């Protein structure tokens, strides 16, 4: 199977230009990093839907302003993938990542 | 003025295999990081002169282990430039970077 990573972010002052996720392979392989754009929104916030050719059970992201312009929350975290799925919630400065809308 | 940082590391394990740097541009501009390679060595340990085609005053570092299979300490650190040039050394675990030959 592909991955498929289903990422919700909500900022709660409503100011998401710039703001997109760095995610990279964790497991079974550490790999780069690639930016990706948030494409939709709902009415939590902002929606990204990131598919990786590869079978992952774990990946690394971060929420960047720009190219590394800034962070929300600074510290690596992490996406446990089960069945080449996932599907998280963020929120702006909280750094629990949630896996099923709060 | 373009930019040179010369950095010194020193493992006490003796290990350098996979080791290199991530640097990315911090200011006046933040951008996308590169990896660098170690390219000698000194009595202190593996010596890499990065050069980057930009005046800059400030990069973030991160030594990482290939891919991001690991971090030589895991948070974001940076590297003040004066003058388009620094030189540091760092040491494995230690968290301060060492603008002058421990």
């Amino acid at each position: 199977t592909e991955t498929t990573i289903v990422v919700h972010y909500h900022r709660y002052d409503g100011k998401y230009d710039g703001w997109n996720l760095w995610i990279w392979p964790v497991e079974p392989v550490s790999q780069e990093g690639k930016a990706y754009q948030f494409t939709g929104e709902d009415d939590f916030g902002k929606v990204a839907v990131v598919k990786l050719p590869m079978d992952l059970t774990k990946v690394g992201i971060i929420v960047r302003l720009n190219e590394w312009q800034a962070k929300d929350v600074a510290k690596d975290r992490f996406i446990e993938i089960k069945d080449g799925k996932a599907e998280v919630w963020i929120l702006q400065g909280v750094e629990e990542i949630f896996y099923e809308k709060p």
